[PDB]
């Protein structure tokens, strides 16, 4: 028993925030909030990675001060997540200096069990990734402008040849332990291609890693390596041991960090249980990660899931080429709760997704508008609903013991694709419901019965009602604001909203008066052609 710790990475401050961002917080921030609401103890972290070359680089170009340059756009990063209405705890940077004290505890701790010797690293480098690349990874390619030039194969960016005494990690002596636990865990890292990947890439060999750096290269922007000075801890260290802070900050009501604890143990948080990360930064927290936490004896994560990068009408995202995606813009046009629901759903994490205002449109229409809009209007309405209640139920049908089993099936299935974690096809889990839910009604025609059977109408419409109620819930953490105006129209009380207790069928007893009908109100609205 313990804390619920989920990461998003903490973000390069080199330029401001954009869907990549926003999209994995999201995710993050998903997955935090359906663990709240079984009702457990949950901590969310985003954050920005402030230090390295790449960013010392970014401020140097617009020509200010990296200190005021990362605040300023941290600051950006910082705004944009606040409007987009996550339930992240706090926001970590690792220009703070408690971080600080962390990393070089980590250090040493690192330099104490002999698992850092001073060495060389000869070889090819990106600093717009931070990556140590091989020949193997990297081609021919051009230069920002004209001239030939070297880039990676991974990224496509610049690389630099290195030539600098830094201090190295034995990563190459964490092979095969860090193969055992691939296998002990073999769910360890999802999705599981990637995980194929990752063991394919261990199995065929692992050098040392450089995790020290020649402090001119890095123009002194970054953490200085205990006990020398003339060195900085690679931002990839340092941005890793973000999660071992996060884990170790007691935090204020108001956001704020107020006070670093001695002992991991302490908060009950680390390990994290889920690392939400992109495809393109696996090796860091599949690789390196676990082999510094096993170095210095720490206990290892338990998911990490990778996902693909977005599009938009086929093309690739970028400012400069014609296409861009504000997230925050589509929230204002179409609905924060609906742009959230049209990221988590249209893509899942072995895909790269595609937006476009036409899809948008036909799942905001299709599903959010008829299929659970409908179903909300329904079973809510003056007509059929005529006594503005929850009706008693009468003996159940065969084809209500039908719908029954699906809405107490459905909380199960939904647990363990949020847990995968898989949130797409937790979605579709609920939905498959939902239009289950409206084939019945259709079918048992509730607008007759009102005059035909009312006796009938009773068990018709409470099956409907907690139908609603159950799938709705398990919406939650997907349409957080729409869900409470959903259970608001619907009369539960707020006790039932939340809990593990509340995704077992019957939990909203019958004459619970439903919420009051504001006539100019609809749930979501439908948009052009
Ligand atoms: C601690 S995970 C670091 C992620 C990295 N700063 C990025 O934005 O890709």
């Amino acid at each position: 028993e313990k804390v619920f710790f989920v990461t998003s990475p903490i973000y390069y401050v080199n330029a401001a925030p954009h869907i990549g961002h926003v999209y994995s917080t999201l995710i993050t921030d998903v997955i935090g909030r359906y663990h709240r609401v079984k009702g457990e103890r949950v901590f969310a972290l985003t954050g920005t990675d402030e230090h390295g070359q790449k960013v010392a680089e970014a401020a140097k170009q617009k020509q200010v001060s990296p200190y005021d340059f990362t605040t300023a756009v941290a600051g950006e990063f910082k705004k944009c997540f606040e409007q987009m209405d996550y339930s992240i705890d706090y926001f970590i940077r690792t220009t703070n200096e408690q971080h600080k004290a962390v990393v070089k505890e980590l250090w040493t701790k690192l330099e104490q069990k002999g698992d850092i010797y001073l060495g060389r690293y000869e070889g090819w480098y990106s600093i717009s990734d931070e990556s140590f690349l091989t020949p193997q990874n990297i081609t021919d390619g051009v230069d920002k402008d004209g001239n030939p030039c070297k880039v990676s194969l991974e990224s496509g960016h610049v690389v630099t040849w290195v030539s600098e005494e830094n201090y190295m990690f034995r990563l190459s002596a964490f092979r095969e332990r860090l193969l055992e636990w691939y296998h002990a865990n073999p769910g360890c890292i999802v999705p599981e291609f990637r995980r194929r990947e990752v063991i394919r890439a261990v199995e065929k060999g692992l050098p040392d890693l450089s995790v020290s750096r020649a402090r001119a290269t890095l123009h002194n922007w970054a953490i200085p390596v205990p006990g020398n000075p003339d060195h900085c801890v690679y931002v990839w260290l340092d941005a890793l041991t973000n999660y071992l802070t996060g884990s170790r900050l007691r935090v204020d009501e108001s956001g704020k960090e107020v006070s670093l604890v001695d002992d991991f143990n302490e908060l009950e948080r680390f390990p994290a249980d889920v690392h939400v990360i992109g495809k393109d930064i696996l090796k860091f927290h599949a690789i390196y990660w676990p082999a510094f936490l096993l170095s210095a004896g720490l206990p290892l994560p338990k998911k990490i899931v990778a996902h693909g990068w977005w599009t938009k009408d086929r093309k690739k995202i970028s400012k400069s080429l014609g296409n861009v995606f504000d997230p925050v813009e589509k929230a204002e046009e179409f609905g924060y709760d609906a742009l959230k629901y049209f990221l988590l759903r249209e893509s899942g994490f072995s895909d790269d997704g595609d937006y476009s205002d036409k899809n948008m449109i036909a799942r905001l229409n299709g599903e959010l508008a008829d299929t659970l809009g409908n179903l909300v209007m329904r079973c809510t309405s003056a007509k059929i609903n005529v006594n503005g209640e929850w009706p008693s139920p009468a003996a159940y049908t065969e084809e209500d013991e039908s719908l029954i089993q699906l809405i107490k099936d459905l909380p199960g299935t939904a647990d363990h694709y949020y847990l995968i974690p898989d949130i797409q096809k937790a979605i579709i889990a609920v939905f498959d419901v939902l239009r289950a839910i409206n084939a019945y009604v259709t079918d048992m025609a509730p607008w007759k019965l009102v005059k035909t059977d009312p006796e009938r109408l009773r068990t018709v419409l409470y099956i409907t009602l907690e139908g609603v109620r159950v799938t709705t819930l398990l919406l939650s953490p997907i349409l957080p604001r729409k869900s409470v105006v959903i259970f608001d129209m619907l009369g539960v009380p707020e006790v039932h909203r939340k809990g593990i207790e509340n995704f077992e069928f019957g939990a909203v007893p019958p004459g619970t008066r439903l919420g009051p009908a504001v006539e100019g109100e609809v749930l979501f609205s439908k948009r052009s052609t």
